[PDB]
């Protein structure tokens, strides 16, 4: 079977670089069951906190390069190297924004400049839709965002489809989740794998409103051309989902095929 | 003989598509820094902008937005875009495409929302202070920048001390955008009565009717070198001409002494 392109861009120009899709598998036409959006959106009110004058912020006259950067200082157990790679209680990312003295080109810039790599949506062999890598892409990289409709935890609890549910589990505060069913981009179509190449990390960019940092997908390590980008869903989505299917990464080590289960259960 | 000294490559702090260099070859006056240069509209206490997506309207096109079925066009009130971007004409109103839109982010509808095209300069001028003048060939109807600063309501503005850099939305709810304290490069075009650009209002990312944003377009073409400036308006000037007069140099000037001397002499 031929490995069919059927579409240019999912993003219709709206990310830095397209994001084609192909299908190689099957007949399976082009995903357009949901409205893909480069930013997270609201369908109610949520009314993010952009106060300028409550944003934290560094005073830098450099490139904020330097410990003393307040911006770094705030940030939790990670920072970028000169070449905007990520090196690592979770960690979070405070970025610099509209309030800092320093310029839009400084070093504490990753995720608000926005998708690099070259990333194609395609069809997997066994879990549907996914995405994958058309470069060879460094330990610690900025993938993409996970982006999708903002919603409260009470109205997550009442959606039927959780399957582009994420739960940004915030400490202190009511909790917020990202839907990415009916409104999301690219991030939407990363599958789960027990051996995961990109992790999330919450990060604040142009606004510090604790109720919605953003989620950052970094690679955990080098990745390959052609190799399927996931990321580990997290146990909680599993023994939700596990009623409905179980994994089939196939990973020597997965921890959510049935065997698996079966396994921690005995 | 004073020369010009380059005081800043970009007041904008690569925030703008291009730079924005500030320069003096007139006084010692250094770099304008009594203010926070920003390129998107801030609030300092929430105004509450509507941003709901399920609110916008928007258009189903899946070419660059160019044909009359285009409802984003047909919203646009007494104006469009030509296919290179440039504006032709009860004030106008345009409704840009926005997220909700099926077409592309690169598609016809999209001027103000892509941001500052052309090379404009801060200098300091002989009489009027700080001003803005274009370093290029600007043709009739190109967008040029928009007027940013902090969102205020009208109350605020009435207790605010200097209104020199604060511009009524002319809406409903009364808006302000105040670019004393936050603005960008807009903050520092002056008046002239022979304006050589318009201020339009816009919507893009929302449509929330409070809140329209300001996008100057040129109103003829404008040469390299040339001070940009719009008309202020009447109300500006009512208030203002009691403190200063209208320096422009121009030969209709509306505002200037020597204006003023013969509107006071007809009365
Ligand atoms: C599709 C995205 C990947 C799975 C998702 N993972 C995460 O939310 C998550 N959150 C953090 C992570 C991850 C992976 C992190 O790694 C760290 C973090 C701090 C970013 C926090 C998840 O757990 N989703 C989910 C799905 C269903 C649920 O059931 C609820 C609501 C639906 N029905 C009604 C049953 C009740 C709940 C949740
Ligand atoms: C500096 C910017 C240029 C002057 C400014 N012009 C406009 O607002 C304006 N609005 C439109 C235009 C223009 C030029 C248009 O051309 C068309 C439009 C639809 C965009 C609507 C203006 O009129 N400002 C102003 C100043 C003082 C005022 O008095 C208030 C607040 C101060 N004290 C407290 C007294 C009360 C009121 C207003
Ligand atoms: N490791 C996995 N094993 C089996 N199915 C998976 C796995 N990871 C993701 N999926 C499937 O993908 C859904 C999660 C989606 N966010 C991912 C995109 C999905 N593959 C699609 O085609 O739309 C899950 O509900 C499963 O249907
Ligand atoms: N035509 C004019 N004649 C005299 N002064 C002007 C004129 N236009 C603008 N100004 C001055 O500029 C102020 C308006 C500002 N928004 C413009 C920037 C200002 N020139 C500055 O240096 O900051 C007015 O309050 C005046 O002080
Ligand atoms: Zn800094
Ligand atoms: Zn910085
Ligand atoms: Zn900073
Ligand atoms: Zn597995
Ligand atoms: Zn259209
Ligand atoms: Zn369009
Ligand atoms: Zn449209
Ligand atoms: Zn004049």
């Amino acid at each position: 079977r031929t490995e069919k392109i059927i579409c240019r861009d999912v993003a219709r120009g709206y990310e830095n670089v397209p994001i084609p899709c192909v299908n190689g598998v099957d007949g399976e036409p082009c995903p357009e069951d949901y409205k893909y959006i480069s930013e997270n959106c609201e369908t109610s009110t949520m009314n993010i906190d952009r106060n300028i004058t409550h944003l934290q912020h560094c005073t830098c006259v450099d490139d904020c390069s330097s410990s003393n950067c307040l911006c770094g200082q705030l940030s939790i157990r990670c920072w970028y190297d000169k070449d905007g790679r990520l090196l690592q209680e979770p960690p979070l990312i405070f970025e610099c924004n509209q309030a800092c003295s320093c310029w839009r080109n400084c070093k504490n810039r990753v995720v608000q400049s926005g998708i690099k790599v070259r990333l194609q949506l395609y069809r997997t062999a066994k879990m549907g839709w996914g995405v994958r890598a058309l470069q060879t892409i460094p330990q610690g990289t900025f993938i993409c965002e996970y982006v999708g409709e903002l919603i409260s935890d009470a109205e997550a609890d009442v959606r039927e489809d959780d399957s582009y549910l994420f739960d940004l589990d915030n400490k202190d505060g009511e909790v917020y989740c990202i839907d990415a069913r009916y409104y999301g981009n690219i991030s939407r179509f990363i599958n789960h794998l027990c051996d995961p190449n990109i992790i999330p990390v919450r990060v604040f960019m142009l606004h510090q409103d604790l109720r919605f940092p953003r989620i950052a997908f970094f690679s955990s390590r080098d990745i390959r051309t052609g190799e399927e980008l996931g990321f580990d869903y997290g146990d909680r989505f599993w023994d939700i989902k596990s009623k409905y299917f179980t994994c089939q990464c196939g990973s020597e080590k997965c921890k959510h095929s049935a065997e698996a289960i079966a396994l921690e259960q005995s």
